[PDB]
């Protein structure tokens, strides 16, 4: 029997944590924390997360305001509203909800968000700031599935690390974070970390995740990850989310297979998901503070 | 018996098609390209890789310059020097030789550089730019490592590739590059890659390098790849260089053993190291043309 970690209870402490911390800079004399979210469009899985989002921000005493506009807004409308955004000395983090319209270039967008209000660690630079080991702000699913490894307890130093899936978002900075020095200006995990993405095949993901302490699967795949690939006593992290058949929220994991094997797992619901809130909270607080 | 390839071929190759590319641009009206190296200190293999380049460029056609200054150097007074070289149009690409005295922070010094003349690609946008699969001005040694994988004809996509090293420079490149998606507007390997470095177990590095098609080291240790380590067949890629005992210099790679046994190895000398000069040499017109 694995050990299922709740992300809500880790959650849960990281925003008793950002609470304390904005009371304290609010008691000394600064301006309340503030989050403004651009969401664009009438996608219900979005709607939702922004309103967890801006729940979570309420809870720990971050103001926020949701900026809602038709997915029919030009490109160059958005950019504008960011420019003002950006140059607002109220807003402390900035954050455009993803994913946008067809017709909106989303790369240009993130890099249209000022660095220092770059909440979700989208833009270029903080993207370069990380893959060179250096502080930057850092993606929020990213930070919180560090941030479970780490709460939890479980090793990375030394260890085989397995991440399914690539994506600028999610994998890529989940491997960064977990192959890089300890010793660096934002120190990593100093695990062996096998990338894996959509042209490894089965037999060859399941030949390295055999030889892992830790499994991490960003994939979107159902039963991506059974009993059979994992050795016993791995940490199993399952970042994935599908809605399969009524309509359903699974993850990439077998769960119920898996929590037979693995010594640590994340349910989906309730794993890596309040996380990625939560270490937003974070992130807010640390622009605020203006710390980067 | 492995297929030893020659790097020195390979680089030729590449050396006559930027000849041609410089003639052609000349040809038609342009500038000259020019190379301006700033070399600070005595250090000999400094000066002896320097020279490389600058006798590549002068084969090419293109132009160079080799800026001396002793170690003494400040800091302050070499970011003069760059904004100087930056800010005169004559210049087309601008590196540092690395390393510096200890008393001048590299990471500086690389992000001082105009991206749009930084032919080593070591700026922080376009380390960025490299990790999120965009179009940059990619660092020489590790383009030279693709170069010689895609100019042999070693497939990538869906492959095993073992990375020995992390560093900035080098390692992580070579993984970055390997391992993204063909469909980018930087176009990647496809390839399944694992990441070792300095904490990685002897124990685990053999359990995945045995598995991988492709084996590329990039650690700075002697004999580290030897031919148990190995699957029949595979790739072996030696980025290493090491002074051992008269003093004398080995790649990372039994070379003797491990011939027996891959399908292709590189050796050192005359492996990576003429690929290193030759791709520098692509970055240079690619700087002077302005495309990025
Ligand atoms: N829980 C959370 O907080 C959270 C946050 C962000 C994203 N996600 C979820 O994580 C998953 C991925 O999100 P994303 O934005 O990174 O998505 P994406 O669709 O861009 O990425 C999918 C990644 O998985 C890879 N992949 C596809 N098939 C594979 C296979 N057979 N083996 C290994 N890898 C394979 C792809 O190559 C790609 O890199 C989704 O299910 C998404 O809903 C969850
Ligand atoms: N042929 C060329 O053109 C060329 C160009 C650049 C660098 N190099 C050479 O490549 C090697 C590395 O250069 P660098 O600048 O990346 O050096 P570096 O010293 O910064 O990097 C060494 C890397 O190897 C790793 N390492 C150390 N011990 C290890 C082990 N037991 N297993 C796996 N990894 C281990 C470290 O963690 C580190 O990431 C050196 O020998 C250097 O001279 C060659
Ligand atoms: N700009 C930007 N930043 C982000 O960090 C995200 C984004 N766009 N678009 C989609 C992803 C996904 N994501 C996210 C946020 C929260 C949850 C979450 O709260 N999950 C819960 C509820 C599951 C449900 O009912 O939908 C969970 O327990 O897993 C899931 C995804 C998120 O916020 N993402
Ligand atoms: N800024 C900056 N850019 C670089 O791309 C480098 C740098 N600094 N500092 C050191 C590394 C190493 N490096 C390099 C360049 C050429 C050769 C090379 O030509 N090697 C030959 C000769 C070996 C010898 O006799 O020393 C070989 O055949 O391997 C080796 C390393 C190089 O140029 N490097």
């Amino acid at each position: 029997e694995a050990v299922v970690i709740s992300g809500r209870k880790l959650a849960q402490q990281i925003k008793q944590e950002v609470r304390q911390e904005v009371e304290e800079w609010v008691a000394s004399g600064n301006k309340r924390p503030h989050l403004s979210v651009i969401l664009v469009g009438e996608n219900p899985a979005s709607h939702s997360y922004v309103l967890n989002k801006t729940r979570a921000a309420a809870v720990v005493g971050i103001n926020s305001e949701t900026i809602m506009k038709p997915a029919s807004i030009s490109e160059e409308e958005l950019l504008n509203l960011i420019n003002k955004l950006n140059n607002d000395d109220n807003v402390d983090g900035l954050l455009v909800q993803l994913p946008l319209p067809e017709h909106i270039d989303e790369r240009r967008i993130c890099n249209a968000v000022s660095p220092d209000k770059d909440v979700d660690g989208f833009h270029v630079i903080n993207v370069g700031r990380m893959c060179l080991d250096q502080y930057s702000m850092l993606p929020a699913t990213p930070w919180g599935v560090w941030e479970i490894i780490k709460r939890t307890g479980i090793p990375t130093l030394g260890k085989n690390v397995v991440v399914a899936g690539r994506s600028k978002n999610v994998g890529m900075p989940i491997a960064m974070l977990l192959h890089t020095d300890g010793a660096h200006e934002r120190p990593g995990g100093d695990a062996t970390v096998t990338i894996s993405h959509r042209y490894t095949p089965k037999e060859q993901l399941k030949k390295h995740t055999i030889l892992a302490d830790i499994v991490i699967s960003a994939a979107g795949i159902p039963n991506l990850i059974t009993a059979d690939m994992i050795k016993e006593g791995a940490a199993v992290i399952d970042v994935g989310i599908n809605r399969v058949h009524k309509p359903k929220l699974v993850g990439d994991v077998d769960f119920e297979g898996v929590r037979q094997k693995a010594g640590y797992i994340t349910p989906v619901p309730g794993g890596v998901g309040p996380m990625t809130v939560a270490m937003l909270m974070k992130n807010t607080i640390i622009a605020a503070k203006k710390v980067l």
